[PDB]
């Protein structure tokens, strides 16, 4: 679990969305695991506008933060599961880190702010579905 608040958007993986999110939706993608829903109170999240390849996770699973080193926002395969069926995921950076399917939601951050949100693992590997190219989550 886990969401990014910003201004009167929250920004959740979109195979974990509540009804609320869906009731009050604003933008959602599939091939993205990314759902955006507006709130009535105001969000302080900084979205970090980057190209930056490190940084640090909150991981669940470990109750611990995690420095990481990750890739450039791109369209890895992702395995089916109860929420999708075998895609290119895009938009998203993998590192080498500990992840537990609970720990989506996540937020990983750089020195600029939040970077993005665990939506992939396994294998010794996290999978971040990039949020700063949304620029208007900011206006
Ligand atoms: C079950 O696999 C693991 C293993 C370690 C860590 C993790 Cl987060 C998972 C879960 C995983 O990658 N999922 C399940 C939920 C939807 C995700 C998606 N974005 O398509 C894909
Ligand atoms: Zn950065």
């Amino acid at each position: 679990s886990g969401a990014i608040y910003v201004g009167n958007y929250r920004v959740v993986n979109r195979h974990l969305a509540t009804h609320n999110d869906w009731a009050n939706l604003v933008w959602e993608d599939s091939s993205r695991d990314l759902l955006v829903s507006s709130t009535t109170a105001q969000g302080c999240d900084t979205i970090a506008r980057c190209d930056c390849q490190t940084g640090v996770y909150y991981c669940s699973s470990r109750r611990k933060h995690y420095p990481v080193s990750f890739s450039k926002p791109s369209l890895i395969f992702v395995e089916a599961s109860e929420y999708y069926p075998a895609r290119y995921q895009s938009h998203l950076m993998l590192a080498v880190g500990h992840s537990e399917p609970g720990d989506c939601g996540g937020i990983l951050r750089c020195q600029h702010g939040v970077v993005g949100i665990v939506s992939t693992g396994g294998n010794g590997l996290v999978g971040f579905a990039d949020v700063r190219d949304l620029l208007w989550l900011d206006e």
